[PDB]
């Protein structure tokens, strides 16, 4: 009644020790009740092994305990996957990763770190790389019996880090007497264990002014952090005097970087910056600068935010009728994805698009269609069904008729009784043509009070050439189902005409040489006089039907001969005008790489070769087709070319744009984006200002464009224009939404300040103005 | 009898030590002999510092030894650079670098190393950041009292790397017995000092089938190596079972790799590769992929082999006649160059391009012009000299009329005698206008017996705003030489009027709010009201001048205004109509990528958005312009675009195609291949 549907699978990671032991259940619906068969990466049901692995009830794949030695890697480190199936279908759940890791020792290390007195110190707790995965950071620990854990900063100074460091803000003296130690816990075995080595501060005094320096290798890195966590990105650099830490995040993609804004979600902790509660938003590369009297270093770190894959077929079964089309939508949430992977009945298909659309179903299409979102660490599956439309039944063919022989002379009487739902019409033909009341042929069709069509088809006195393959064809507008069938009529072999067949690059030709008497013994197809098949895309068969492969102008296009001859002597000649048009070849287009902003001028071009005369070029937007009142100049170009032309670009024109172009024969086009952006626009530049002395001055620069711009400030120091260099860094000076927010104004803060407005559409809005001091 | 040229600069690193002290010495040979002037970062002349440095004889600058207490950032850790200079010209060094570092105390820890019996090693030499410039890894030593130095491989096992790390290839148990711990040598103090920790291998026994795994961040890292050396690239990666380690070299920025080629000078050391010999060449995106059984990892290595930045221009010296061209052409050698400047007699120019052209010699031309080519480590400097010419003396003022002030009504008489070969042409303008015999301006110019050219510009009788900022431009076609000056007039302040200012892009827009009256007090320019200084591009002087650096549409084309106004009341206004025009801009083109065959259809697109009305479109092939004999449909779009077609191609239709464009006030143009 119903094909199987998931209702609960395994996790993607199952992880577990040897002396706890592990079960994963998996459980599925349908009707009929579906067994539950486990697989193997590579599509192979996956067996038991005594002691190791067992395959139990329910669809509870079990890994009992065991010893190390016991351990195999076949078992205890393998990608399974749980597949549900009935007779009505198949489905195979997303992957599950078993990892079983035997309970063996490790020792956690803090080594020495050294410090220049003055900076911050990130005392490291060393986990061997191998036990990484299960082994944490949960406390640290000094020889005086001080204990930070995770949360907020200890004495504004002690902070233990979400990955796991000790963060000493402002290293001094007073604190190269501690030893630090590290507390870890085993996330499988449950245990707890300090580190076997005790790291110190070596706080060495500054004499020499020392550049600021970063540890080469950790200049550069990449994290990827779960959902909804505290991120921890540090900024490694040590110098003196005691440097000073900037924080940018650069801008999607772009070599423009805005400076990162600090808040209550996210904190700047002395160089390292805390993000708490990640989003995906987060996710992007940052930059920190350091810099000091002496010079400057800078590091990076590529950030990406997880999200959970979830996913879900639109709709999750329905009923199409035979020809017609099946839509399966893939709907999915979740952060990073990798490759969505459509799959039908356990085995996968070439799809790899969200939407896969079936163009005309039939029998074979029945069943489960799976749509998979994978990535690198997770697998989210969705699953969904067809059923064979019905309750709508389609054309079938019963009394019909069956191969006959003959002499000229009797009255033939060929029967079709076609029944379906709806009551089909029946259609006679005769070797690819189609004959009506003709010449001494009749035909008929009435309905029968059950609700079959039955169709006659009378030939008053089959005549010498009337013989050949005659076929009905019961079509329904739900569908069509044909039969064929020989009739042989004695007489010299007769081969009838054939009407020019128009074939299109790279088509597949099929045409059969329409031969008339039975004595008939050879039939031969003959191109200038050599035998046809001479080549890869020729074929021929003894029945006498030619079929060319991939059609193509210069090398098949010609008159084409078939030859039918009896036994003894007879012989008749047909020819065919196999015509080969050429199918138009569009070129690619390339609007200039700005993109376009709002108020610009576009030229698109559309040139192509083929057909030679008819060539109907149009031009097509997402729906619809160019209303010239919009503001769209479509012009062709002489030996029929085409140039769009759009002045004066505006938002409406924004889109997908396609030159949709059609040549006798043929229909070919071409896609290209329009996206339309918008440069800076002030809305509010700024206000000649002077305040009073110590007054808190809250001066607003804001623009509006799209993208959305950046606003930043700059001052210049002497009382005089052409410096414009970044501000002072100090909580006296902020900027804020744009907002220049200079707390308490010193006496010294008079002078000019310049607000950039930028989004990287066009060259930079500016702003140029004075902010003085009264007394 | 010749400008200065450095025979003897100094190094661009000077590192040394407070107890060792140091001295470096700028040797420059000319005619008149030049004097040596120490120069500091921002152009300043460097001072003397009794006791820490010392300005001496011969041009050389002195560090004498010092007590930490004496040690002063300013002078001890600061970029110095040399200026030799003669009256007749200057030439500043390439930067000095001096880095004084007071022996300080140091001690390098080796620490432990856990390893899963099987997988290679590498012990790490572990230096305080803060001292590695200045300290490197000098040999090994194990507890069993065995030394491991650099060079090549001990017993098939242990090995020294380049970066100073011990790689102990494939670990076993024989090996967790041995303490090793890491000599350094500081290349200043010169002591040599071993490890205050000795590490130690940790060996686990391997049971559980372990992925291949890296120290995350240790993924991906940039090493810069100093040019013919050994080069030491690494891939940490443990697992079990033991890995198996594939070296790839990307292709010069594609995503394409190629597998790297083991031989003789490169060669592969289980994980690690080694690089023998460096050159430029060895530079690129390294990639390393480590798989085995369970799994597979992969790390990355931005290497970049160095090379001696060293400059020369040509030629060293050239004698160019007035109006005539000078060509300057930088040549250098060296890896990576990160900016190609120019520079004339100490202070820079704008031009950032190997080759230096003047267009027109005159005398503020003469001297020396230097080329310096720089990057983040290294600065390589080069040094030329202009000559005048001649025998062919240029135009020159010789009796001018000086600045006045005066009440309106009397006549005045200006007057410029120039002289110069050939006698030059006088001509007389005023706050940049050329006036002629107009209203009751008189202007004459005859020669003098002796072949100077007596020119005057007689007022009739000075109104109240003839006065302003008057100029005798003195041209001649050998160069030219003006002399400008101020007349003021008793009267209301008054603003002449100003004819647009057509400017195009990017272009400085210079221009002077031209008042009249002399009592005149403030002259302001404006901008829709707001005073003008309102955007980076904008300068404005109490002069009444207004200067615009970068010009751009949107930005800056508008009506100023200025306004002129005297003590107590009165005021005028002035309206400046600056216009940017646009110079075309053509878009490039795309031939079908085939190449076109003998017979064929090939359409070329000539698409360009501008300066608006005129446009002026043709094509071009290599010598002359089409005729249409030979079978080429030259054909235009709608709003001034361009389709060139060729239908039935040709052989003679082969060679180089250029759409060529123009616009008032500029020329452009793309060029196409067209192989058949
Ligand atoms: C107001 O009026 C002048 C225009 O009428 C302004 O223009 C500036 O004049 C300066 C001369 O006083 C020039 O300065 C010189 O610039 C050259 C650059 O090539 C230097 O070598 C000189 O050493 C320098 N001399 C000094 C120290 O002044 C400016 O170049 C010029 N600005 C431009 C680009 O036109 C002046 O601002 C001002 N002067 C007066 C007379 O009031
Ligand atoms: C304004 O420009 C000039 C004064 O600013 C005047 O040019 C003057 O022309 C005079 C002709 O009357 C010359 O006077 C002659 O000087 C020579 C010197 O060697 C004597 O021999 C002549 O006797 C004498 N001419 C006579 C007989 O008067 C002057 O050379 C010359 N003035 C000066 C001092 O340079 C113009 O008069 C006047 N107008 C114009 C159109 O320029
Ligand atoms: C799973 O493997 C571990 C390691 O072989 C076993 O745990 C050890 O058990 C022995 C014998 O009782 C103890 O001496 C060790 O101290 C244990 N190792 C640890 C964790 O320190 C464990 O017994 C195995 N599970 C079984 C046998 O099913
Ligand atoms: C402070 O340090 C930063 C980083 O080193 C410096 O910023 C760089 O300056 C150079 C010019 O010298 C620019 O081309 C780079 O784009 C800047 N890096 C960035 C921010 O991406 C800055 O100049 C330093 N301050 C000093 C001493 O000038
Ligand atoms: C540079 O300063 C250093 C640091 O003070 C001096 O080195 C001292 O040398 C004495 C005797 O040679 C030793 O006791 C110590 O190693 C150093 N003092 C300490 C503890 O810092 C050095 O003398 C100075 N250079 C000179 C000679 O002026
Ligand atoms: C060894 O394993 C590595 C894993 O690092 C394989 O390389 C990746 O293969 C995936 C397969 O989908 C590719 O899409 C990635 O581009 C590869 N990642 C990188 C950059 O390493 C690799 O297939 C294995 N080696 C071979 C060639 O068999």
């Amino acid at each position: 009644q119903k094909g199987p549907v998931f209702l609960k699978e395994p996790t993607n990671r199952i992880d577990f020790s040897n002396s706890t032991g592990a079960e994963i259940e998996c459980k599925a619906s349908g009707n009929p009740m579906p067994e539950i068969i486990w697989i193997r990466s590579d599509g192979t049901a996956v067996g038991d092994v005594p002691g190791l692995r067992q395959i139990s009830s329910d669809g509870k794949l079990v890994f009992p305990p065991f010893r190390a030695e016991d351990y195999r890697q076949e078992v205890h480190a393998q990608v399974y996957a749980c597949l549900a199936r009935n007779q009505f279908g198949s489905i195979i759940s997303r992957d599950v990763h078993v990892r079983a890791v035997v309970a063996q020792y490790y020792e956690a290390d803090v080594n020495k770190e050294h410090v220049i007195r003055g900076n911050s110190a990130v005392i490291k707790c060393l986990i061997p790389s191998f036990v990484a995965d299960f082994v944490e950071v949960v406390s640290w620990h000094t020889d005086e019996e001080e204990n930070y854990f995770p949360g907020a900063e200890y004495d504004g100074k002690y902070l233990v880090l979400p990955s796991g460091e000790l963060h000493i803000r402002e290293v001094g003296p007073e604190d190269g007497y501690k030893s630090y130690q590290c507390r870890t816990k085993h996330r499988l075995t449950g245990e707890t264990r300090l580190s076997a080595t005790k790291g110190r501060l070596v706080i060495t005094e500054p004499i020499s002014s020392a550049v600021p320096k970063v540890v080469s290798l950790a200049k550069f890195d990449m994290k990827t952090y779960s959902g909804s966590s505290t991120m921890a990105l540090l900024c490694p650099a040590q110098g003196y005097p005691v440097p000073v830490f900037r924080w940018y995040k650069f801008i999607e993609g772009t070599t423009r970087k805005q400076a990162v804004v600090l808040n209550d979600r996210v904190k700047q902790v002395s160089g390292t910056l805390i993000i708490k509660d990640a989003v995906v938003e987060d996710s992007g590369k940052y930059l920190c600068v350091v810099n000091n009297s002496v010079g400057g270093e800078s590091v990076e770190t590529v950030l990406t935010v997880t999200a959970p894959l979830s996913a879900k077929i639109d709709p999750p079964t329905q009923t199409v009728d035979f020809g017609r089309p099946a839509v399966f939508t893939c709907q999915y949430t979740g952060n990073p994805i990798k490759t969505v992977s459509w799959m039908k009945d356990g085995k996968a298909i070439g799809h790899s698009e969200s939407v896969l659309r079936i163009e005309s179903v039939k029998k074979e299409d029945k069943g489960m269609y799976q749509c998979f979102v994978r990535n690198d660490r997770e697998s989210a599956e969705a699953s969904a069904e067809l059923k064979l439309g019905g309750r709508f039944d389609p054309p079938v063919i019963r009394q019909a008729f069956q191969e006959e022989t003959m002499e000229p002379g009797p009255s033939v009487f060929l029967k079709c009784v076609a029944g379906g739902n709806p009551t089909p019409e029946i259609s006679w033909e005769l070797d690819g043509k189609k004959i009506a009341n003709n010449d001494r042929y009749q035909v008929g069709q009435y309905v029968t009070v059950n609700g079959d069509v039955v169709s006659y088809l009378n030939i008053t006195s089959v005549h010498a050439n009337d013989g050949g393959l005659y076929k009905c064809i019961a079509k329904s507008k739900v569908g069509v189902a044909e039969h064929s069938a020989k009739l042989n009529v004695y007489g010299l072999p007769y081969i009838r005409q054939m009407e020019k067949k128009a074939i299109v690059a790279g088509e597949t030709l099929i045409v059969t040489c329409p031969v008339a008497g039975y004595p008939i013994d050879s039939i031969v197809w003959e191109r200038d006089n050599r035998a046809l098949p001479i080549n890869r895309k020729q074929k021929v068969f003894p029945n006498g039907t030619l079929i060319i492969e991939n059609v193509e102008r210069n090398s098949d296009q010609a008159t084409y001969t078939c030859v039918a001859k009896n036994q003894e002597g007879y012989s008749a000649r047909g020819s065919l005008e196999v015509q080969v048009m050429v199918l138009p070849r569009i070129i690619p287009f390339a609007f200039e790489e700005g993109p376009a902003q709002v108020g610009q001028y576009l030229t698109l071009h559309c040139s192509v070769p083929g057909g030679d005369l008819p060539l109907n070029i149009d031009w097509t937007l997402d729906g619809q087709a160019i209303s010239e009142d919009l503001g769209i100049t479509t012009s062709r170009v002489g030996r029929r070319g085409s140039v769009l032309t759009i002045e004066a670009v505006e938002a409406s024109h924004a889109g997908n744009f396609t030159c949709h172009a059609r040549n006798l024969a043929g229909h070919q086009q071409f896609t290209t984006p329009l996206n339309v952006y918008v440069p800076p626009r002030w809305i509010l530049e700024p206000t000649d200002k002077a305040f009073a002395q110590g007054s808190d001055a809250k001066v607003e620069c804001k623009a509006d464009g799209f993208p959305k711009p950046q606003v930043t400030w700059k001052k210049a120091v002497g009382d005089t224009p052409g410096e414009y260099k970044d501000l002072k860094k100090s909580d006296n000076i902020r900027v804020e939404e744009g907002t220049l927010h200079v707390d308490n104004i010193q006496k010294t803060n008079e002078g000019y300040y310049l607000c950039e407005a930028i989004n990287g559409i066009g060259s930079g809005l500016s702003a140029v103005i004075m902010i003085s001091v009264q007394a």
